[PDB]
């Protein structure tokens, strides 16, 4: 038994603004002791493994392997602030798939079976992949990844970036579907690594850059270097000789709070300058934005050889 509580809490500020909210929250269960709300009263009841958050929606798990999800939205006139749909959609369950891990992504959710199998359905629409030639694959890029014939034992997930560790100790990683012509960087199939020992993996987290992978006495983390270790390699690289990008090229950048990607007017010489950028909208594959300089991230991987920022 337990009851779900709401708050909102604005990204720039710091520990107190969250401390403060943390406060408002008990406050509101203690001094007040609201009513709970019927959308959520049947979850209430219902033990929790995980839950996560996405761009627009919120997924929760259950101990006897469900999943549901509801919609919310936070209005600013009144920053529970939080005003969350009228109806909840579980998930529609066939032959007891009885999930274990959940991950929320900027496009899509993730799940895994007690199979083992990254059952995912985006949250524009509203069922789960089902795919006419093979009614027993699901999410479409299971084969690219090559997880299709294997356990899924952890999964971690982020905005854009997803990995998944079976339990052939095979750590594959990929990104969202939003952020596809930089796939050919950030993404490795199933594949073991020599620098897992072999162990049990415990756990496995990630963030919109990177992923940390923790055994049972170490910390393996893998990605996108640090910026401040980009900005140092940059300064190591041009000035030890003694343009560091040439324009029009593609990046993706998480600013603002929506993954975007876009491509650059103007060659870069002070790397601590902001540089305008190009929009690409992802209809255009199928305006103007001056992006911060340190979010983007250059995938284009653009003497000795420059220095990888990978």
């Amino acid at each position: 038994m337990t009851s779900i509580h709401f708050v909102v809490h604005p990204l720039p500020g710091t520990e107190d603004q969250l401390n403060d909210r943390l406060r408002e929250v008990s406050e509101k269960l203690n001094k007040y002791n609201l009513n709970s709300h019927p959308p959520l009263n049947v979850l209430e009841q219902a033990t929790i493994k995980q839950c996560v958050v996405g761009p627009n929606h919120a997924a929760f798990l259950l101990e006897d392997g469900r999943v549901c999800r509801i919609g919310f939205s936070v209005q600013p006139d009144r920053l529970s602030p939080v005003s969350l749909g009228e109806d909840l959609q579980w998930w529609p369950d066939k032959d007891g798939t009885k999930f274990i891990c959940i991950g929320a992504l900027y496009s899509e959710l993730l799940a895994v079976s007690s199979k083992g199998e990254l059952y995912q359905w985006k949250w524009s629409e509203s069922e789960p992949y089902r795919n006419a030639q093979n009614p027993s694959l699901h999410h479409p890029r299971a084969t690219f990844l090559g997880l299709t014939n294997e356990k899924i034992v952890l999964l971690s997930a982020n905005s854009i970036r997803a990995t998944v560790a079976t339990e052939n100790n095979k750590v594959a990683t990929w990104v969202d579907e939003t952020l596809s012509s930089v796939a050919s960087k950030l993404e490795h199939t199933a594949q073991t690594y020599s620098e897992l020992q072999g162990e049990r993996i415990v756990s496995l987290h990630c963030c919109a850059l990177y992923t940390c992978a923790q055994l049972e006495n170490s910390l393996y983390w893998w990605g996108v270097v640090p910026f401040s270790q980009r900005k140092k390699m940059l300064e190591k690289a041009r000035a030890k000789n003694k343009p560091l990008y040439h324009a029009g090229a593609v990046a993706f950048s998480i600013s603002a709070g929506i993954p975007k990607v876009g491509v650059l007017m103007e060659s870069v010489w002070n790397m601590n300058d902001s540089c305008r950028f190009q929009l690409r909208s992802p209809e255009s594959l199928k305006n103007e934005e001056q992006w911060s300089l340190r979010e983007v991230v250059f995938v284009e991987d653009v003497t000795p050889k420059v220095p990888d920022c990978f």
